[PDB]
């Protein structure tokens, strides 16, 4: 079966309004919230959730709709896989475990609802980190030839459904495998733990979880944007001091310098470039973890 | 099996350096060139060539690489699907039959190898027709978030092989009806003939025919839109005297206004929108057929 990647770690199912969140929970101290994103499951963070683990509670947690957690129906706006729906369902999730007020660490799509919670919910975190993206907004905002050629699964998931998922079906192994690799520095699989892309593949062998990662990315085209356009109109920053993580070979620092695009959403911020494709904590544990501690022991 | 729908037109395999080109000529007259674009074949003008043959020659050609036409082995630059490339083997295909000089009227991609034809060639051409595109380069340089998802398969089609053709794998059948039906105003298969249909849908089943498809988008994000490029910059315009006809629901309309694109492109153009999608010569077949006449004749 399904390796287990946190040893000495707790597995909870927490529920709350819009299904359950499956969690791997160890460590003590200030809790930190850990999300994932596409195509992975929590197990992404094994390589650097014990040495966090050494310093705090450390909350591992599938995404809405992603790994282990449940996923709720979704409807014409794809509102629980908006960063918005989801930041509200892990915050209560977290209110299930009595943490009101909580560090947050996200990558990928869940870095989206991490920056999105600080937007909506800003006393509910003590410090954010987001790893390799830049806000959905400014993704669209610079969608040129090029970036349309690199990111092209941003509008080709979006499509209406049946559309990607029709596609998707015919060979899953291959399209999780592709994208694991294409965005790492080496281009292959060999960043990833075996037993880890075990678990990618099986979530995504599942088509009920495939079309949930299509409604992430429809959202991400549509009420995402929508939401992040109205604040970055408006002139709302993230006031929870944060730090964002690229990779140097990662998707972020592509069509734009990251740290200046989020000194434009965040009135704290600091960054740094990590030797990395995509997929930091993976690529780049060691170097993930100590830039994680040092800057939530903070 | 497949249906003929260009009863009382010849069928003819044209011979060129790069391989044959199918098409079906009829008529007489002064020699019209008519070209499909994706996920088509020749056969979308079936219910408009009838009206055509009436006053030109008109052949009925399968690009290089579609329908039945020979596929040429591709490069790292898929040079044989540039539009350049493409335009010189019709060149070439045209001279077979002695024709040097003639009328030219492509939709989609068809559209892209007739005015890259008129760019690079124009004294083949007496007249152009493009239907229901603006140039390459603007397609790409419009590029936004709406746009972007209106036309992802832009991207998608252009990514390193064998992503596309491995994913179009996943259910051709179902790819190509959904383009298909996408893209009408009426969002369905009703404005199709369903003989025509099975054509599009046998043509897309063949894995070889679906790789030469992405090496076309490939071709059109790289080498075409270079080509263009120069073209613009060195504030070169099409001379031949040309008509633009779009969909109201159309993909041109979307980017932009489409007879101000094309006159930035084209020295002598006019053109007006058609009550349709991207179809016009299968969705409003009548309209389209009567402003080409007009036009050629
Ligand atoms: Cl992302
Ligand atoms: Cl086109």
């Amino acid at each position: 079966d399904l390796a287990d990647l946190f040893p000495g770690f707790g597995s909870e199912w927490i529920n709350t309004s819009s299904g359950r969140i499956f969690a791997r929970v160890g460590g003590d101290g200030p809790p930190l919230l850990l999300l994932h994103g596409f195509p992975q499951t929590h197990v992404m963070w094994h390589r650097v959730a014990p040495k966090l683990a050494e310093r705090f509670k450390v909350i591992v947690a599938d995404l809405p709709g992603y790994g282990w957690s449940d996923m709720p129906e979704s409807d014409e706006q794809h509102t629980p896989y908006t960063k918005r729906a989801m930041a509200k369902q892990l915050i209560e999730a977290m209110e299930q475990l009595g943490h009101v007020h909580f560090a947050l660490a996200g990558h990928d799509r869940g870095a989206r609802v991490s920056y999105r919670l600080a937007l909506d919910s800003p006393g509910r975190l003590s410090k954010l980190a987001v790893l390799d993206i830049l806000p959905t907004y400014e993704y669209w905002q610079r969608m040129n030839r090029a970036y349309a050629l690199k990111i092209y699964h941003w509008s080709f998931l979006a499509q209406p459904a049946p559309l990607p998922e029709n596609l998707l079906g015919g060979d899953p192994d291959f399209y999780v495998k592709a994208k694991l690799a294409s965005w790492t520095r080496a281009g292959d699989l060999s960043a990833f733990d075996p037993r880890a892309v075990e678990h990618y593949r099986i979530a995504f062998a599942d088509p009920m979880r495939r079309h949930v990662m299509c409604e992430d990315y429809r959202a991400g085209a549509y009420a995402d944007f929508e939401h992040d356009k109205i604040d970055v109109e408006a002139g709302n920053k993230i006031p929870v001091p944060m730090l964002a993580l690229w990779g140097a070979s990662g998707i972020a620092q592509s069509a734009a310098t990251p740290l200046d695009v989020w000194r434009k959403w965040a009135s704290d911020v600091q960054g740094a470039p990590i030797e990395s494709g995509h997929f930091l904590p993976e690529e780049a544990p060691d170097q993930t973890a100590e830039a994680l501690v040092r800057f939530f022991s903070a």
